């Protein structure tokens, strides 16, 4: 499903692959070898290869002569279902027809590379469960692989670990007979669908990879130390899982809602979008905002885009309807001379009407990294609906990449948390940047992780990529870059240290 991404290939290897194994319309994507956030889409057209740059500074994937996207899987799905839409600098059309599959197993959750049968047995015994499995290098037979599978009752002998040898002959893979596969992923997927049955009848069911990302929070420093010499590899394994999250976005794709999206292809999932009720009867579609509910799976969030001039009223309808009392803004209104969010709040001491809502800015307070605006929101014609909405406007995030130190963000998020916790029956905390996925996702995931450690103290289990995957199932592309991914680990580490210091 995401086999067109080749994590460890060079430009010339990509060219030769497309020229010898592909046809016109063949394509693949790959990282830049030294440049994080740069990717290349390599495509074959008229017997030649073209390389198309995709940049991601933290907000979205920006395809040259194409559009902006929330994930590379969403980018490929869009253009595979939309020909004539990707053009060269000269205007000529670049068709993405045939993904060119990668055989490299390194971003599979189940692939552990160098590892002994004894090490894999203890890992499967301590962490594993029925159907927990891994693939590793053989050591006895160089170039071969072993599949190790735990099967049993959930140390009393009711469970066991089997080792199935996997031969590699002609760069095809087999388990001793039957089909020979072009890759270990194809072998795993096959024996996931069609499990091996032993002679005495044990079914070697490959239910889940062994979890290697879950850590005890107290031991965060050791995991970060280990990832710092990696973070790229762990991030790319997470990114491989995004092909499971192509959920429908049909409401955002409606003609009627086109001009309510900051970026035409960055859309909320139908199953978690905020639906706005009590709309204008004369506006035929008034139930739409580019926003999703994010539930940790007590505090929930709405992840949304920066307002457009035509969505400011809808934004306030959302805040009112959802009973939100805290907004987190993670962008300046303008960065690099581009508008990222329209000003949707009044100047200090001023009162403005936004459709049927009225907002007073009571007071602003400037801190180093942020401005707090104390806002009063009510429905026009109904005085007893007034509530305070506290807008925390983070002002010092760099235009590209992440802050060099997480202290400013953590102090900000602590103040947000206490504000939210002090307000009886407050609704979800609204979080927004520009597209509402990169910074927004980073702030939300840090908030969710810190909240676990707040309830359960320094001795609790956290699992960063599992948390991100769960949030990504609720809005597209939450947490955009490897730099945000590392920043998340650094923020949790700093949080833990300040608590051990105390
Ligand atoms: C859910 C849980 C874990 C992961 C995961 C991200 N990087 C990984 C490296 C090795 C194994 N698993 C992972 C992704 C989704």
């Amino acid at each position: 499903s995401r086999r067109w991404f080749h994590p460890n290939i060079t430009g010339v290897e990509a060219e030769n692959l497309l020229l010898t194994r592909g046809v016109d319309g063949s394509f693949l994507a790959r990282p830049s070898k030294s440049n994080p956030g740069d990717f290349t889409l390599s495509v074959r057209r008229n017997g030649a290869v073209t390389h198309i740059k995709i940049q991601n500074t933290g907000d979205y994937y920006d395809l040259y002569g194409g559009e902006k996207f929330a994930t590379l899987a969403e980018l490929v799905q869009y253009y595979m279902e939309h020909h004539g839409q990707l053009k060269e600098k000269n205007g000529d059309v670049i068709e993405l027809k045939y993904p060119l599959n990668c055989a490299d197993p390194t971003s599979e959750r189940w692939f552990h590379g160098h590892l002994s049968g004894k090490e894999a047995e203890k890992l499967l015994t301590e962490k594993g469960k029925h159907g927990s499995f891994l693939v590793r290098e053989s050591q006895s037979h160089p170039g071969d692989f072993v599949l190790s599978v735990r099967t049993g009752d959930d140390n009393d002998g009711k469970s066991k670990v089997t080792h199935v040898m996997i031969r590699c002959q002609e760069l095809k893979y087999d388990v001793g007979g039957g089909e020979r596969f072009d890759s270990l992923t194809d072998l795993v997927e096959h024996y996931k669908k069609n499990p091996m049955v032993e002679t005495l009848g044990t079914v070697l069911q490959l239910k889940q990879p062994l979890n290697t990302t879950r850590i005890n929070a107290a031991e965060i420093e050791s995991r970060v130390r280990e990832l710092s010499k990696g973070f790229w590899e762990e991030f790319e394994t997470l990114q491989q899982q995004e092909c499971k999250l192509l959920y429908s976005r049909k409401e955002g794709q409606r003609q009627e809602n086109k001009n309510k999206n900051r970026y035409k292809n960055i859309l909320p999932f139908d199953h978690t979008r905020v639906v706005l009720h009590d709309g204008d009867p004369n506006e035929p579609v008034s139930d739409y905002i580019n926003a999703n509910i994010i539930m940790p799976e007590k505090k929930s969030y709405i992840a949304t885009q920066g307002c457009l001039q035509n969505t400011v009223n809808d934004f306030w309808r959302m805040v009112f309807q959802e009973n939100s009392r805290v907004i987190v803004m993670t962008t300046k209104e303008v960065e690099r001379g581009k508008s990222k969010c329209v000003k949707y709040w009044p100047d200090e001491y001023a009162l403005k009407e936004y459709g049927v809502m009225r907002v007073r800015n009571v007071k602003e307070s400037a801190a180093h990294d942020y401005t707090l605006r104390e806002l009063k929101l009510s429905k026009v014609g109904q005085g007893n609906t007034e509530r305070t909405v506290w807008q925390y406007h983070f002002r010092t995030w760099p235009d590209h990449g992440v802050p060099s130190d997480p202290g400013g963000v953590l102090d900000f998020l602590e103040e947000v948390h206490h504000k939210q916790e002090s307000i009886m029956d407050a609704g979800p905390v609204v979080v927004h940047c520009s597209a509402g996925i990169g910074r927004t996702g980073t702030f939300i995931v840090i908030d969710i992780l810190i909240d676990i450690i707040r309830e359960k103290g320094v001795d609790c289990d956290i699992d960063v990529p599992k948390t991100i995957q769960m949030v990504r199932s609720q809005r597209s592309g939450m947490v955009q870059t490897e730099a945000q991914y590392r920043f998340i680990y650094m923020a949790v580490q700093h949080y833990i240290e300040t608590l051990q210091r105390r």
